[PDB]
């Protein structure tokens, strides 16, 4: 249906800039998992070429699944589709790293992924206990995947602005990506162009940040019906979800958009036919509170937490 452009990575690859979210964060009692499966092979059908998924989320196999019958059906190629995954806290170790990528890629039934990501700058033990290993580690074996042809590119997720300038200043390769929380409400603009300034492209994840139900009372501004966003969409003839993540594009940033409704699978790509201001754009930075979506506060005594 729609093609999303992409953005051409510091390696050469090239990223298409809108991903289907995997991560189940927001699945209600109701969502079985195999709802994944059938939302991978809807965003497919409907012109995505990206779907982000990670070992910790435990639905490789239905993504997997997904991209299996999407091949299987003529929908698409391997070649065509881009697949990120992300390597989990407790395989930090340099000589984890290949192995958890080769189990994400038996799970997923790939010979390869497309991208490869730190999850996080924090180590733990198996049971969440802190670890000390140094990212820097865990960053040589992620070049190890690359030179083996295991991963086409590497990357990294929830890294810091002085993360991200110790990586680049003490490794051989930088990321090509930082995949991090980006929403009107945690605007993340400093680090936006801390990591654009350094060639490194930022994936956005939870794009809808507290306009969507986040199972809580209490949530920042803006509701679905906020005047300023309900205007947007009136003008562009556009949802307010497709509003919030075209504000996104409009930074440079790859969305990251999680559903498992085959509409709004369909509307969240639709972003390519109209534009935002810069006025419009500075209006939602407005709205930053530097709330995050995602909080990880318990690791906050851990080495290299990052918030
Ligand atoms: N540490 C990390 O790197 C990290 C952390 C968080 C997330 N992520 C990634 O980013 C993805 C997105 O974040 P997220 O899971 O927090 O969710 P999100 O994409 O921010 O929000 C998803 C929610 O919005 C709803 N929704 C989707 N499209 C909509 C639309 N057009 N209009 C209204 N509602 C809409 C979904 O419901 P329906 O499903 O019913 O449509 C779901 O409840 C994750 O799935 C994951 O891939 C990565």
């Amino acid at each position: 249906a729609v093609q999303a452009p992409c953005i051409q990575l510091n390696d050469g690859n090239t990223i298409p800039i809108v991903a289907l979210g995997t991560g189940r964060g927001t699945a209600k009692e109701s969502d079985s998992i195999d709802e994944v499966r059938q939302a991978v092979y809807w965003a497919i059908e409907a012109g995505y070429r990206h779907i982000d998924t990670a070992a910790v989320y435990q639905d490789e196999e239905q993504v997997g699944q997904g991209i299996a019958e999407a091949i299987a059906n003529g929908l698409v190629t391997r070649e065509e589709l881009f697949v990120t995954t992300k390597l989990w806290n407790d395989k930090h170790a340099r000589d984890q790293v290949v192995p958890a990528l080769q189990e994400s890629l038996k799970k997923l039934g790939l010979d390869y992924i497309d991208l490869y990501l730190i999850h996080f700058p924090i180590a733990t033990k198996p049971d969440d206990s802190p670890d000390n290993i140094d990212y820097l580690e865990t960053w040589q074996g992620m070049q190890d995947a690359r030179q083996l042809g295991l991963a086409r590119s590497i990357g990294v997720s929830n890294f810091n602005a002085t993360q991200i300038t110790r990586l680049v200043s003490n490794s051989y390769i930088r990321p090509v990506i930082n995949q991090i929380e980006v929403n009107p409400t945690n605007t993340q603009e400093p680090l936006v162009a801390h990591c654009q300034s350094l060639g490194i492209a930022v994936m956005a994840y939870s794009p809808f940040g507290f306009v969507v139900s986040r199972g809580q009372t209490g949530a920042p501004p803006p509701r679905s019906d906020d005047p300023t966003l309900t205007a947007l969409a009136n003008k562009y003839r556009k949802s307010v979800g497709q509003i919030l993540l075209r504000y996104l594009i409009d930074r440079g940033l790859i969305p990251i958009p999680k559903s498992t409704n085959k509409q709004r699978i369909a509307q969240n790509i639709d972003l390519f036919d109209f534009q935002l201001t810069f006025e419009e754009v500075a209006a939602i930075n407005q709205f930053n509170k530097n709330h995050r979506v995602i909080d990880i506060s318990d690791w906050k005594d851990y080495p290299n937490y990052p918030n």
